[PDB]
């Protein structure tokens, strides 16, 4: 496709500006964070970004969401960074799951975001998503705990709502704007038209996108 | 400003994203070429992006739009740009003009058509201003030389607007669109309201930038 071929080259594009952004931190700090989203979208940004020759090994990545599932789960957020941006000179790289061995993540959270804060915050990047909900991590218009993952300043917060069929983790948006480079990722028609909308107002709580609209953010979008 | 720092720090990752799309085209071709916009949010990418060590010699500088005016004129977008891009390592590029000493641009458009297709197109980037009004280089929605500035597969095309002080050459949006990474770089809420409508809709007449927001894109926005 030349959907298909415009969708790799803005990926490879990005890789580059995510790459760079990392090199630039690790020249003034021992480590560097990277913060990535699943879905099917960053694909060839994982994979374009994974193949770079970077001191990895000095390289924490995490994620901005993930489902309550076991890491090998078909919808693990964990299993698509492991399968695809944690391969070559990234393998080296140092992946930290939002999840625990807890049946339920009200009881997992804690431990989770004990983890959160030990990773070199300001991240580098932070790579989000939109859903054509205006969505964003898991910051869903239709949660009841969107207001807490809004407003606290804890790393990361149980999340459940109607509209998604599983429990969830959310970094918090505190916790996610802590970056010197925020990219929203995004292909289609339809998140195009979503994303307008996000930029035309500024409530928040309506479109959970537009916590980073208000702040400096490259968005990479392709048909 | 916290204003100014995000807009510093937008610039630095915009320049490294630019450097390294020159980068990737120059390990393919013997020379790459960088299309730039004038104006003043594009000053602090022209000196991050000047500073950085790349095989300068071999990359080819041109203007997305330019104003009828002498090179030392304070209107003049090639001042702009010598003063401030072609710096230090990145004084080593050959920037190509988009006038001649004609006194009219009607006069000089073909000498000025003639040297851009002799550079190396697709360009390695054409970044991207907006105004507004929702114009991009010199695509004005109130220039009756707009349609065929659109339309056009010639590389430069004359514009006169009542909206703006001077006479202009424009390259083409064909010409524009050659490329394999183009940025919008645009900053402050009143643009990121103009984008949103831009967004929101498909006539190009009306807001010219829209002819860039439906192929890939990388918009990079600050408060
Ligand atoms: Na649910
Ligand atoms: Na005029």
């Amino acid at each position: 496709n030349t959907t298909q071929e415009g969708r790799q080259r803005l990926a490879e594009r990005l890789a580059d500006t995510v790459a760079q952004a990392l090199e630039a931190d690790l020249a003034k700090r021992e480590r560097a964070l990277l913060v990535v989203s699943g879905g099917s979208t960053p694909k060839p940004f994982f994979t374009s970004l994974a193949a770079k020759a970077l001191p990895w090994a000095r390289v924490d990545v995490t994620l901005a969401d993930e489902r309550w599932v076991t890491a090998d789960d078909a919808d693990s957020n964990a299993r698509l960074v492991r399968e695809t941006l944690l391969v070559g000179p990234a393998a080296e790289a140092c992946f930290h799951p939002l999840t625990t061995d807890d049946d339920t993540p009200e009881a997992g959270v804690e431990t989770v975001a004990e983890r959160l804060e030990s990773l070199p915050w300001p991240a580098s990047a932070v790579i989000l998503g939109m859903g054509g909900d205006g969505h964003t991590a898991s910051l869903f218009p239709d949660s009841e705990q969107l207001a807490t993952a809004l407003e606290t300043t804890s790393a990361a917060v149980v999340v459940h709502a109607p509209s998604v069929p599983q429990a969830r983790i959310t970094l918090s948006a505190s916790r996610l704007a802590d970056a010197g480079l925020h990219v929203l990722h995004i292909t289609g028609n339809d998140k195009r038209r979503v994303l307008a909308e996000a930029l035309a107002g500024d409530d928040v709580r309506q479109l959970p996108i537009r916590a980073f609209l208000s702040q400096p953010i490259a968005t990479y979008w392709a048909p």
